[PDB]
């Protein structure tokens, strides 16, 4: 359904893009969003979909807006407006200066030091999961690896029972790619309903898990509040359950379809880290935004206070103006430009954990299952939202071509 056009929005800037169900989704979700970068499309457009909002379509504008938190606030970062208004995770729903103090605490539980710590367990799980699948000659990658690998690592880090995954994964997904059964607010409240007693228990009897660390932590030298801890833990859960999980599938779908790229990483494993970065660019998958804090003229367009603007992190790296032949994948690409992990004061705090999980996955999978393909006659379908993903990824391979070790 289309929302009536606001008085200040000119008809020539209207492009009814639906971030939750883009028109050309069948061509691939990144390709679907890339339609916003076709010749006849302005740098900044207005869509009447999902309540009505602006969309910056080029990396230059996306980066500029993420840098200017004075005009583009993170207070209401999600579309539709109801979701943006209910969204109160920390530090994401805050603008500097108040936002900053919380980043250090979050870094304590998902930062580099923690990643180096988890390395062995991460490697161990990747190898265990892949070796169990190897002899089968087939798998449903989304449920057999993409989900269990990153999620079990996060549940371990957070000290939560793996039996809780189905419930938590359902809630997380309603906040990024809602099925319609729950509003963002209802999903958020359910997630908080889950966390509240756990946070209280771990503030009473602290453990060494991420929730205990956050719940008993300090920010700028003072005690974090129970509510603040809840709002931060909610964000961590979403990050651990709906980011890398989706990215791994986009990456594996690509590798399954491109033997040449597979062979390259097999023959020259030292290129895996670079490959990871190029894949993060080509299969970028996040798209949230900001809300205008005041009337503001941006790139010749009059924006009004209260207007929401989607700033697709996904689009920056796909912009031909940032990377030549953007849809092409080259592991030797010189200057890989992208904003896959965000831009500005809210740069992703879990990017180190993410990269480690991606690299370990590429290395351990290609080592054991070097040759695999999309299952016969399968047509991979993608899904779009705040974080886009892959609905299903059936893969097949000849066990005789695999290596057990
Ligand atoms: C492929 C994986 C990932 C991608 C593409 C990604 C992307 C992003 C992006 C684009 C933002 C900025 C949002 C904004 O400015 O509104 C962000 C923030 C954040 N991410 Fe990630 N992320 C990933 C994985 C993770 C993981 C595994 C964690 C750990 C749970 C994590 C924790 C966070 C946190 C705590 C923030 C908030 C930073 C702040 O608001 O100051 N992320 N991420
Ligand atoms: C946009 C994000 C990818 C980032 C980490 C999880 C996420 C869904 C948020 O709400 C902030
Ligand atoms: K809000």
């Amino acid at each position: 359904n289309l929302a009536p056009l606001p008085p200040h929005v000119p008809e020539h800037l209207v492009f009814d893009f639906d971030m939750y169900n883009p028109s050309n989704l069948s061509a691939g979700v990144q390709e679907a969003w890339a339609v916003l970068q076709e010749s006849n499309v302005p740098d900044l457009v207005w869509t009447r979909c999902n309540g009505g909002h602006w969309i910056a379509t080029r990396g230059q504008l996306i980066r500029e807006a993420y840098e200017d938190y004075r005009h583009f606030s993170s207070e209401c970062p999600f579309i539709p407006r109801e979701a943006g208004e209910a969204y109160d995770f920390i530090p994401t729903s805050m603008d500097p200066p108040e936002q900053r103090q919380f980043r250090a605490l979050a870094n304590q539980v998902v930062g580099m030091p923690v990643v180096d710590k988890l390395e062995n367990r991460i490697q161990e799980l990747a190898c265990s999961l892949i070796e169990s699948l190897r002899p089968q000659g087939q798998c449903n990658f989304t449920e057999d690896y993409a989900e269990p690998f990153p999620i079990r690592i996060f549940m371990l880090l957070a000290g939560l029972p793996e039996e809780d995954i189905p419930h938590l994964k359902y809630l997380t997904d309603q906040m990024t790619r809602p099925d319609g059964s729950m509003t963002f607010a209802e999903a958020k409240e359910a997630l908080y309903d889950y966390l509240i007693p756990i946070i209280e228990q771990r503030r009473q009897k602290p453990g060494t898990d991420a929730i205990s660390i956050v719940a008993n932590g300090q920010v700028n030298g003072r005690p974090i509040t129970s509510d603040e801890a809840k709002r931060m833990c909610g964000l961590l859960l979403v990050g651990g359950l709906d980011t890398v999980v989706n990215f791994l599938s986009f990456s594996m779908e690509f590798l399954a379809k491109s033997p040449e790229h597979r062979q390259e990483l097999i023959e020259r494993p030292e290129r895996i880290p670079a490959a990871c970065e190029e894949l993060l660019r080509r299969f970028s998958l996040v798209a949230d935004g900001r809300i205008l804090t005041s009337d503001y003229e941006f790139h010749g367009v009059q924006l009004k206070k209260g207007d929401q603007i989607l700033l697709p992190q996904m689009l920056s790296g796909l912009d031909e103006r940032e990377n030549a032949c953007p849809m092409h994948v080259d592991f030797s690409r010189q200057k890989v430009s992208h904003t896959t992990f965000g831009h500005g004061s809210h740069l992703c705090l879990g990017q180190h954990l993410a990269r480690r999980e991606i690299i370990v996955t590429l290395k351990e999978w290609l080592t054991r299952i070097p040759d695999f393909s999309i299952a016969p006659g399968a047509q991979i379908q993608h899904k779009s939202g705040i974080v886009s993903g892959v609905q299903a990824l059936p893969l097949v391979w000849d066990p005789a071509t695999t290596k057990a070790v």
